[PDB]
């Protein structure tokens, strides 16, 4: 699979080497600042000598910043990429992340026991019998602090969203609710007695993406047949927050739980000259 | 893929081969003694003939010293890069240090026990029934001594940040509050009657980072069009402390806890001579 | 990437391969035996044809003996490597060992037992319910027996120390303080009633850095501009050690604890010839 | 990196590798039947392009035969290697074997425990409530049975030595004194009236090391400038022993604990003929 | 490292290859049945450009049978190999199986309980108050079924040998003595009451290497300076057994515990011809 | 190692490569219907250019069907290799299967308790103090269903077996007996008051080898001087099988426990043609 | 092992490699869809230049589904390859399934314990001393939900099978009775009170080889003599099934357990071809 030409002036030799495979890269990102949203494309166009028609890959990448009495803090993120050009049978085939299935793992044990006690005492019997009978069981599971759960793939749109979970210390979630106390998510002390700002949780319990944004990783597979010179992409970004309060009630510390940030980036990709740029 | 030449003169033979990928590295440093604060820029040229615009990639290192009755003693880190040259089309496509999400282990059991007892004394009957109902649960995980976070990422800035966490022993942090022996982090004993400067905890129940200081590793990768020939980039860091205080109130030993320094380094880079120098 | 040559008589070939990365490695040794001290020193030059300056590695290695009632028994080792030929452009880009960070693992558990019990006597009830709640936690780490940390780094200097830590059997330390016996670190029996000498503990249970010398491992990234053909390396080594005292106290073996020794070793490096001598 | 060459008769070709590394090994052996000591030296000479001086690898093996009422036992062995050649500036660079930093499992818990119990009898209340509180914690190491430790290098001498540790059956050591059955190492039982050799303890339980002899392994790096022909290598083998008595005590069975062997081994080596003999 | 020849007769090439290391091997067995004694030696010999003196490696393997009231059953075995050819210069410079130093894991633990009841009935108070502590120790090792000890090493004899050293049930030994029973060993039921014959443990109990016979892995490697062409080889084997005595004590069932097989075999090599053989 | 030659009709070039070994296979079986027997023979013939003798691989394979109130059931198997070619110098030098030494987990804790209680009831003291000692071990090690032992090696025979070991549930054997119930191998219910037929235990819970034959891996090295061309080998198979006996005694279910199967099997080797054939 | 070939027209060079071993595959498939039996037989013939006969694989697989108060549930199945052509030399040496020999891990404790207790009233002495001693073992070991078993392997004849064993909830089997229950085997509740159809159990927690059908995975190695052609292969299937009914006694939920399809394929082979087909 190689090709070798010779020349005149020198003998010179100039060998090269036929593949199967060549593949092409080109990146493109861009920002809105003002919300902290941030945003990559990774674009791969792939020629293969034994393929029908055209693929190229579309890897994303960015960064969701999350914003931080009453505190505001992130509940939900949601992404989604868009096709804009189904008329021209450009088709999205494929999604890397998915659903999965989880493992338990279970235990059951029954035990018998019998005892019996002969007690002389100065000539005196004390005879007694004893009988136990008991059961039980084990269950175990592994709990992650947020979960991604694929929710729509189609020959257009794929959709993907994560979600607060619970926390790491105390099991609390957003539904709980304690008679007296109210919720105790992010709640140092019931009787401290410092001021409001004072009695919250140490920041390193929260999650690292309440704190900091998340990191997204998505990555989608387009075809389409030859020729074909134009696409668009549409990226949608959406983060979801709600608000803690804290307050006295007497002498109790107690607490509740009660917008909507967006934005939509375009991208032109271009297969004839392999390259991906911001519109 | 390989080019060759022969020659009269001994009928000398020159081959050389054509690669796909190249790469140059070139490391830079510098230092600021008086605040003891190192920083060192390793950057690799990467020459792709498949890729359609330049990469660089922007690795970084360097020193940052910790500073040590009442002692000083380091509370938070903070590193910042930032690209200067956005009006060139230089961008900051991505960050190596990213944000992770945790994993905690659950287990839950239930049981049941029955017993019956019979006795026989001397003629006399006492016969007994006991029943027993029991339910636990159990939750693992697993805790650093520090904690980095990725607290910004965009076209032009990337910063991320550590902070104290917890002792090893005693799991003491910068908010508990016992009601009479105040914080007792970095107190070896309550009642041991020597001098203050005697009463302090072995430092290697410390950990090493505040002993020594942290050992930053980050990466930045950066892309232009054809023809770029220069850029700046910025390196800021930061560093907080705090002291911790101790006194007698009566018999009892107690304790209590009440500047930033900060540095901005600068470098030049030469993409078309492939070099780093300091600025 | 190969030159060739052919010759008149025999038709001699000759060919040679033109290599990318080329190394060279020297080695130097110095001892001082009235202080049992002794150093060596690895050089490793690069030739790259795709960087921009000349790169030196320099490993160091050696040993310091340590010395052995009252025992003197060694408790501080320090080492320091200096580059003196700073106004030349001789750098320090990077030192090897570096500081990290430990992790502790952490589990709690909570459970809850009812019981309730029926005892028929002869025509008599005796009725007794009982409940039961409880709570705990456990923390695991790792303890060495010596602890290494990086104190300084710099362009011109770069030191290390390493401490005694704590006994694998009683985990005393050098604070510690019994009322009516003191320090117990290397005691036997507090009744044996044997002369001093033979009250010392077996000296298996020590530590091997303690009976022996410390093994230093370390290593100094060098690099310097085209045409450098001189340098001076000096390596600085200190020891520390105190005493163990043990007496009687009427019946009982009470005990209690109360230099330093240096040397500067100097090293000349040749660029050019890829030499290394002692000076 | 080859050497080709043609010939009229026959065309015959001979070619030829040029290589960079160029490895030689030798190796000579000695004893002393009379104190059972066996001696073997492997040594290998290095011959590279690219390094500036002479390297000799000498590896060292041999047999320590151990000599086995009263019974002698060995308690120490010793192994020193010596080099005479100093003044030729020959040196000893490195030694394989070094000290090592063990490592300990630590384990803390605490816990609490409430408990309420109501009794109703015949028109009979008895109310009790109770209360716990626990704390424990667990250490965890290895132990070896014997224990290997450098003691001494420098530009002549390397110096090693093994001792005896204790029992893997009843954790004894040579220290150990109780006041009415002395010293219970190798013994088997305190009162089974049998001949005194009869109640020595069954030998699979000794250590291999006691019953059989030392196995050595050692290393020695030895470098040279350029023309060295010759140099002389010391081996000294020491082994140290005691004893063991045991006798009647009344109707108890009790038992106390109260030379130096030594031989030197001469080698000789010629660089130039890469030869090793004995001398 | 090719040398190659072509000829006039349909222009016949013949390439050979020059290798650096070559290797060659010859086996040979023996046997005597009356005693069930099997031996073979397998020689390899190996010419090496680079080396001084010749090598030859003397692989051992063989089989010695095992033989089987009153039941006769092995104890010990022995194997020992004899350079005949001394004064030739014809020597023993290694043996591949050699002595090793065991593991043993250790743990401690110590913990302190307290617990206060107070006991309300009518009108009546019973104050109790209970403290605990406690202290423990596990130690835990591997426990082969038979032992082989390397007993001597020298530059004629090589001598290994293997004993008996406890039941996997039971854990009895060769010197157990229990008062009214006797030695256990062996031994089904006390009180079973059938004929002595069918008192006698099922076999599968019993070792492998007791059933059967003993299969022996052992290698020496021999070294002869330029010319040497013949060498003896004397292998001598032994193995010791015992018996088992049972009987009747009134009702007990007790027991007790109270020749030498040999044999030398011969074997001659031949250097220059590379030929082992039967003598 | 090539041999190449040209062709002047169409300049045809056969290049053959000498290779250093060079193996032949050949396989053979056969079978005996009524005994459910069946042995097959794989013989593999080397050719090595650097060995002074030629070397067989006799490996062997088959089916010993096992054959199934009372039932019959299997005990032992036995399988045996004869070399009847002795008078040729025709030699077994080795046999695959081979004796080993298994291994044992020992355990050893001791431990201490102490402990005191005041009671201060009504103007009533009631102290008591108690102290605990405890000691324990525990011996781990694993049981095969089935147990293999080399039972003979020579020059002419090789003979292996097997017998039956131990049930997985309830651990009885052949030699086992209760007072009353006898032996309950093999027994369901002690009382199920159902037919004899309906009374046997399910079928999995017996091992695979008693339902189901045995299929045996053995292999044996032949070697032989040049210019052997003929060999036979008999192969000797031998079966064991016993009867369990289940009864009424009252209404008790009691039972109790009391020919042997062979062929031997011919096949001839031709070393010259490396073909093996039945006979 | 290359033949090569130039040519006039264009220089044009045929190179082709002469390898050992080659091998062909063909398949082919059958069903009986009133039955809802499946088989395909994968045949492999192998070319080998060093073997005597010609060798041919054939892997089997299909399917075999399982059909579906009372419930009809499959209790065996059972899968027989026949070879046809015993007259013309064509043998089965191989089968790949085969017997094999379980493990159990058993473990033994014994322990001691002695207390002593003393009790000081007021002036009243109550001495008590208590003595323990305990023995206990442990079985592990893992149980299938289904088992296969060779039963026949000859010259002409392989034959396996599978059989119900237990459930997994439960442990019951097909010969459990319980004396007022009868078999609880797919029981839900006893006391449920709802119509037959609903008492069932789940179908999640019966296997699914009762749900669906067996994957079987068989394996027949064939040999012939050359000139071999053709050859007739029978494959033989069988499923054996029963029936589960319950029904009201009273107030109890009561049951108890009380056809066989088969079907033969056929195929025909042909060597010298290298094609299999149905027949």
């Amino acid at each position: 699979t190689i090709t070798r030409n010779k020349t005149s002036d020198g003998y010179t030799i100039i060998t090269q080497n036929d593949k199967q495979i060549i593949s092409y890269q080109s990146v493109d990102s861009s920002s809105k600042n003002e919300d902290g949203f941030t945003a990559s494309i990774d674009a791969r166009f792939i020629d293969d000598k034994y393929s029908s028609e055209m693929t190229t890959l579309i890897n994303l990448t960015g960064f969701m910043s999350s914003k931080k009495t009453a505190i505001n803090f992130p509940v939900r993120y949601s992404i989604s990429i868009l096709n804009e050009s189904i008329n021209e049978n450009v088709k999205i085939v494929d999604s890397i992340p998915k659903n999965t299935i989880s493992q338990k793992t279970v235990s059951n044990t029954m035990g018998y026991k019998i005892g019996g006690s002969i007690e002389i005492e100065e000539n005196k019997p004390k005879a007694s019998i004893e009988s136990e009978y008991a059961e039980s069981s084990t269950i175990e599971y592994v709990q992650p602090d947020f979960s991604t759960i694929q929710t729509d793939h189609s020959t257009s749109k794929a959709s993907w969203d994560t979600k607060f979970t619970e926390t790491t210390r105390g099991n609390y979630n957003l539904k709980s609710n304690n008679p007296v106390y109210g919720n105790e998510m992010f709640m140092y002390g019931r009787y401290t007695n410092v001021p409001a700002t004072e009695n919250i949780i140490p920041d390193y319990q929260m999650s690292k993406l309440i704190t900091g944004g998340l990191n997204p990783n998505m990555s989608v597979v387009l075809t389409a047949p030859n020729g074909t010179e134009e696409s668009i992409i549409k990226v949608k970004m959406e983060r979801e927050r709600n608000c803690y309060y804290l307050n006295w009630n007497g002498a109790n510390w107690v607490g509740q739980v009660y917008n909507v940030d967006s934005h939509i980036f375009t991208f032109k990709i271009n297969w004839l000259t392999h390259k991906v740029t911001a519109i």
